[PDB]
């Protein structure tokens, strides 16, 4: 377990992170947690690993893209103390550019998003015990659909950013990609971002595997 | 697995069970299995065994005794011609006789639970594949607590019931007991029954490992 | 055009045709006619052909496959005694098979969705004056994406239907593909079924085209 | 086509600019837009010019006059940058004369209509590419009517200003006197202002028309 | 006073008369009688003649004509035992034609309003000890107006009904008419129809003239 | 009629006054006047005197003593300019004194309401046209009764007041008093102070009696 | 006490047994009992007779007479099998006379209450243990009040009932009157009727001093 | 009685005291006192002695500790200037070690409350004229539950502090402990908390006792 007991583990990120979750603190409660992956790695930390007397706080918000987390940094980052942060960003600097493509003042490129992804991870890292980086991810397995594959380039370099940075790693798109394998990405999200349950217990299954609790077939 | 793709494996109990699940038909999206240990089963069965092609109903109603599970027995259960029935019920087949104690003809006592819950099983058996039996719980670590007492003894009803029945078995107060060794009550449950999102994580990974998959520490 | 006035023109189908129509009459106001394709094509024919004295019926609902609308159909359809009968359905029998992959009894699979069509469209041609068959559609481009590779198969079906009896026929998908060629779906509709104001206007633009009012560039 | 690519374009107006559009920034998505006529222009122009790349922003006010207008214009108009600007104002102007008579701070008459619409153009002439002036209008065909005398005196001093101003220019009164001659005003607008879809429609034709796509009979 | 102690007063009408009244009594409270012209007759009787105990009930409906009035005269009017019974009902009959001219079989045309009418008037005379017949009305000075024409017709029936019946008689079209000398129309309503608290009082005091209480100016 | 064309009415007080009217401004619309004797008093004008073009606000606020006008007189009076100023204050005052007994900082006692009262009548007096001075009033036959008895001490002061300063006067508790030689008091108001429709009469009627119009029987 | 242990207590009244008691079943829960006389008995039982077992159940409904009461009595009453039934009725069959003084019909006159109310207790009491008669009451201190005398009239019936029947027997007009020496009426109901939470204080010291629990001062 | 008629006693503390209170005054009216004990303490006080005219605010907010008082202290307590002053906290100071156990900021351990509570007590002691200091409770009859244990130690340091300080003292854990000889904790509170009616009952006949209403058997 790369996490121990009494630290503060932060999570950020946009809706999927965010999934309803109680603003601004976003701790205090599961309910505060919000209704997706963030809460189900507490819940399954507290069932399995009860004596890790590990703090939660939720700061993703619904939207975002890498500027938002910037213009929020100091508040909902490094004003909270964390020992440990996890981000997940990327959606929607690249959902834009599909979804709304002549409003571009909206788009976030690949450039600008590593440098400014960059940016954070090395602004936080001296203050920290660590930090994990979880790739974006787009529910679509065919590698030539556009938005999956400008979303497996903003992934490589989350990657390229976690090795240069010595943060963990998470490849979200990863995981998808093996249920991908079985289901049609509508079993999991009719807008391949937001998923069912199911969706949010493969982040968590992520997650978890990357920080020491590896969750795996009987 | 226990159970096999292409089987539809149908949810009985009280608000444990329901969670918010969807009336009348408990199906259909996650939506529909409610914010609890059933959409967390089936979730993580997705993410982990997506080709295990299993249907799941939730049939959970809130304040359920068995008396209630008899009356609506033949729409609810038979008449969903599942393979699969999981029953979780007693919680309020004993609350009622502590938090009403003098409203009698709320309390399901005993040898009423003991020939309801018997009959529905043996009744059930020969039109299913398979039955899970899982006992009520009470989130209390003190053995002597009148109630924890009680629930106990209903839980030994049902283990004896499991065990004439070749069914499945889910013993909850021992799942629940394990993590009380570190967690006060109050910590998963302020009532000491509807719990939080590691309360049904707790239930849901002792559902699993009864079924098959089996989630552990490393 | 096609339709005359004094004549009553019925749509029915799903929720792309439903967008939120007055229940369970459908019809005296656009407020009753729904925010979508329906009333658009009403309004679009009464700015430009107000002597046009058609009376429209909205009786989409949403969810339903061709299943749900034939158990309807005398009391939606034949007994509101249309003149002309327009039918946009498959959607959901198509969309069912991917999103909710094990729950087989809510797939209309091809020979169901044939057989029913077929039959619904030779029981009314006697009793009305003209029906037009609308294809379902997906909103993606990739041909081989499965799910748009089974709608097409059902719309082959309806261009059969349509031919065999002698019906006017929309081409719905041509229609989206069209401009499939400029945007990617999520411009169009994140869930690549339920679409912006724009995606209703292609298909008001595409049934106007085949009641004989062809919206062209200039 | 009078509009390019990557080109803004700014509606400005009451309330029948304004339905409903998300504020302050009334861009972003349909919703956005409102339920009217620019949404219908924004669709119209996706299903037909999907390449034609244009920014689309909804600054429309219900209740507003040229006053209120002339109050909001440096936030709302000149500080959004637009390319293009769209102007539809004095139906409240005048509606006040009638539905208020003894409120006269409320009326805006129409030396000063004029006067500050004037003002209004030749302040964005110089910052933008173009501008359209839209008339006013009531949806009356006795040109008798006080009212509807009234509102055709506002609008012979848009057109006007057009023509000094070298401004486009839709008269909408003269797109609703065409409906009118089949038409009674109620069938359009029981208030005689705000329409149906329809009445949106034969606005938004007369709009696009002016820029340079015109939707005629077939 | 026509009307005496004791007697019970019975409204009957379409939404001019309801304005809200409780459903389905109409009776036992003002919030019952609604918060037009009904109420206000009961209140100034109350407030002016307080030994004059009538006991009035609302039986208005909003969107009925005439049509409707028949199909629920004998639960609504007839059981009600009744002592006066005031039917202010044609405008629905009328409006239909206009705002929805199409739709021929929500119209009820002249022929229809009067043999309904008249029946209607000749089966309750005998039944109770007046009726009290209002014309319908349409708040526009415009005499050549089609609607205001149409609406002239109508009340010409009316007028003719209750001079064979011996019914009173309140003619409100002329009690708008003196009024619209002074406002145009959408100083009291935007629609024609629906009006302000002073239109509703235009109607309170004709009604209550007839009755024999005549407020006059001084 | 004491009141001009063109003038400004303004109307102040307590829940009586206020009746839901919109806040701030009171104005612009009956809607706007409220639902009790204010917006009857402005449409029985309109009814019977449309010529007269009166532009009336309404000031009141529920609960309000004597105390309370005077802390926004500046900006709720003076502010308005206003040529005509109505003013009905004294019943909270009084009715503190009687439901909250032991909260005497609620209390507003005879010598300080007097003179209070007063002093907002001479800032105002050489600022308008002319004053009209309402009486509190109590709905309560017993002249004895204690919240009666009181009542009437502070209504004389209104009335000396009046007389001292040349203001119109109206008598709202003689208004009373008459119709309950008839009715008992809860016919007209539960709790003896907010009246049913025509108690709000009884005061419109006694309003507009002394400013010229009196409605007397026929 | 006068119940005793293992013994139902049913209240039947009006809205002053009522509170927003839970329908139909009135049990289960304070929250089922109301937030009046009701659930303070209750409460007020188990903070100091504990032991008292006692099932408590409201079957008050808001605006009852006794009219009311016969008509569902044998449902809501003997259906019960309750040990001790406690009536409150007598309110609404006076207030009606005085609030609606002309709707005769709504009026249960000292005939028809003696002799339904008397019917009622005679059916009664073989199948109870026994009955309270609880007096209606008038939160009023001027005996010659007409309301005030009339309910006293009312209230003498309920005792003679009483005393013929050897039921239990509550004067709670003698209850408020004693506290009606020091208070005004508004001070706990400004309706004369429903009162604040002392009223129902008063209500219930009234009822549990007939059934032996007495609360004195010191 | 040691409180006087004239003074304001003012109640401070957690949601037991709070119980939906007005904010932020918490007086003017019952509702204001919100639905607890506050509220019944002020009901039997005016039922059993209506001439003590004390006057009572009610300043508790749910979810607050010592450190939530301290923090408001001056505003809620010094600023209103009471007479009497009656404190219960300690309740979320000891939950909070055991409902969120990691969360430690959130706990306030024993000498911090001591020591803060202390503070409170010796800042207002000498600005009224008496202060209540009542025990925190847990309802929970088990002495050696762990959160029973602690809360006990925090109303021994109360105890001592009202003993150091000349405090009136209740003992509300003892108040509760007798009920708890009979009923399981359940049947006042599911979370051994927020009581039931019964709950509140106790604490407020506890409350009065001290303060010289003794409330005993007959
Ligand atoms: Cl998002
Ligand atoms: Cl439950
Ligand atoms: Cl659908
Ligand atoms: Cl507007
Ligand atoms: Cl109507
Ligand atoms: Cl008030
Ligand atoms: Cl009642
Ligand atoms: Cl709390």
């Amino acid at each position: 377990m790369k996490i121990g007991s009494g630290e503060k583990l932060l999570f950020i990120g946009d809706s999927i992170t965010d999934c309803g979750r109680a603003r601004p603190e976003g701790e205090g409660s599961f309910g505060a947690l919000g209704t997706g992956y963030v809460a189900y790695v507490v819940g399954l930390l507290q069932a399995v690993y009860p004596e890790l007397g590990i703090r939660v706080v939720n700061k993703g918000i619904s939207g975002n893209t890498v500027r938002d987390l910037k213009a929020r940094w100091e508040e909902d980052v490094i004003a909270q103390k964390p020992d440990w942060v996890s981000i997940m960003i990327g959606i929607n600097d690249v959902w834009r550019q599909y979804d709304l493509p002549f409003m571009k003042e909206k788009h976030v490129y690949l450039d600008e998003y590593e440098a400014t992804l960059r940016s954070l991870v090395l602004e936080t890292k001296p203050l920290v015990k660590g930090i994990i980086l979880m790739t974006p991810f787009y529910i679509e397995g065919n590698e030539q659909d556009p938005m999956r594959r400008t979303m497996d380039q903003y992934g490589r370099v989350v990657k390229q950013i976690a090795e240069e940075t010595n943060s963990l790693f998470v490849d979200t798109q990863a995981a998808f990609n093996e249920v991908l394998k079985t289901l049609y990405p509508a079993a999991l999200a009719w807008d391949r971002v937001h998923p069912s349950v199911a969706g949010h217990m493969i982040l968590a299954r992520a997650f978890l595997r990357e920080i020491g609790f590896e969750i795996v077939r009987s």
